[PDB]
């Protein structure tokens, strides 16, 4: 029995909620995932006088599955999954929700009961459901209305953006470096935020440290400021990216989490000093954390050669990993990062990159790869122009995506 399952969310970490739903389905032995749709963005469809608090942009998709679950049984499952993910199914109708799962279609089945109607009653009135459905089943008609060309119907409905964010194994982390103002204007950091979201960044990495020593106060205030602006723009954003804080200072981590933990997904450490206190902090806030190989080598003669680089990298990260684990932190919440720009010779960086899969395998941690615009990693001349850097970055990005590298950190998508 094939089904299309509609998935929607407009609260919490949106792409994560969707992924959790799909994983929960895929975990069932009596369900087979046939295909996942693209990601679609739309304004909350609301009743005419609903509180503006409910007006938060949606992320929608659908998945096609095969199952031995009969329709009523599958509905029970869907509710069970919404519950576990954290939805309040007695909450007011039309209100925001962490996850929503419905049966959009079941081939040409027509089922009409009070408790369950298939196809879903509103399928042909909702672009955020009909779009992903049509993406998955190209020639599909509502079985009651076989004469109705739903491609034209979808066009009539409009009001839907097909995002460039995807549900792929590899997510793109767009770089928001807050370290070009004019007489009356300083929104370049905002204009670049849009460029990232539009081009498909699933995550954004916000940092105020430069790659000149800057105070805790300055760093924090720069972060705090962008995050206040992010918050003011949240509800209308066509896609709400996961947020990573890019910093090496414990105090900054603490202050910023204390104030904005609700909207932060990940801490991306630039230098894993005081791993013990940081571990305690990651445990307290339950965020993702990225271990980087940055030993703070200041002498170029002492940079890592390639022949022992894999042992040097893994030994160090493993040691930091175990400390995190010993603080109760779930291994699945920890990522590693080679840190190409730190303490490594050119051929070493290139070498660590070529052997990235071996490293992930040995570390048993997911990988964050920061290759963007690094000549050494890209196998390019250091004095290469921005154009040749981004073209080499995109090509490498394609290869890492195919390798199912977990996160790639890039200046542009
Ligand atoms: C809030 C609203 C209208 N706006 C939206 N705007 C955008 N852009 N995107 C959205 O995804 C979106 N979703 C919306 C919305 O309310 N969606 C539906 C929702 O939450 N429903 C929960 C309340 S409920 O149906 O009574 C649940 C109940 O509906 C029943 N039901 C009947 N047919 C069903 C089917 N085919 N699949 C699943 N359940 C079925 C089932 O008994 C369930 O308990």
């Amino acid at each position: 029995m094939q089904y299309i399952i509609g998935i929607g969310t407009n609260i919490g970490f949106t792409i994560e909620n969707i992924h959790l739903a799909i994983t929960a389905l895929e975990s069932q032995q009596n369900i087979r995932i046939i295909r996942k749709a693209s990601l679609y963005s739309s304004k909350a469809v609301l009743k005419e006088d609903a509180p503006k608090e409910w007006d938060i942009r949606f992320l929608n998709t659908a998945v096609k599955i095969s199952s031995s679950l009969k329709p009523d049984e599958l509905l029970v499952l869907l509710k069970d999954i919404e519950l576990k993910i954290g939805r309040d199914l007695n909450a007011p109708a039309w209100s925001p929700r962490v996850i929503d799962l419905d049966i959009l279609a079941a081939e040409d089945l027509i089922l009409e009961t009070d408790k369950l109607t298939i196809p879903h009653k509103e399928l042909i009135n909702r672009s955020f459901a009909l779009a992903p459905l049509l993406e998955l089943s190209k020639g599909w008609h509502h079985p009651k209305y076989v004469e109705w060309d739903l491609n034209i119907r979808l066009k009539e409905l409009g009001e839907i953006v097909k995002l460039k964010q995807t549900l792929a194994n590899t997510i793109r982390m767009g770089i928001v470096n807050l370290s070009s103002d004019g007489n009356f204007d300083d929104n370049q950091r905002k204009l670049n935020l849009d460029e990232l979201i539009q081009s498909g960044a699933e995550i954004i990495d916000i940092g105020a440290e430069s790659t000149k020593p800057i105070s805790i106060e300055e760093e924090f205030n720069k972060l705090d400021e962008f995050l206040e602006y992010f918050k003011s723009q949240l509800a209308n954003l066509i896609y709400k990216p996961l947020v990573s804080i890019d910093t090496r200072k414990l105090e900054v981590m603490q202050k910023i989490l204390a104030k904005h933990h609700d909207i932060i997904w990940m801490i991306n450490d630039v230098e894993c000093n005081n791993i013990e206190q940081k571990a305690q902090l990651i445990a307290k806030y339950n965020k993702k954390y990225v271990i980087i190989h940055n030993l703070g080598i200041t002498d170029r003669n002492q940079y890592l050669d390639k022949e022992n680089a894999i042992d040097n990298v893994c030994d160090y990260i493993e040691q930091k990993k175990q400390i995190l684990l010993k603080h109760g932190i779930a291994q699945q919440n920890i990522y590693f990062d080679i840190g190409f720009g730190f303490g490594k010779k050119s051929d070493t960086a290139r070498y660590l990159l070529e052997n990235i899969i071996e490293i992930k395998r040995r570390l048993e941690l997911k990988a964050l790869v920061g290759h963007s615009r690094k000549p050494s990693v890209l196998g390019l001349a250091k004095d290469s122009n921005l154009a040749t850097l981004d073209r080499a970055t995109r090509e490498l990005s394609r290869k890492l995506e195919k390798l199912d590298i977990d996160i790639i950190r890039v200046h542009k998508i």
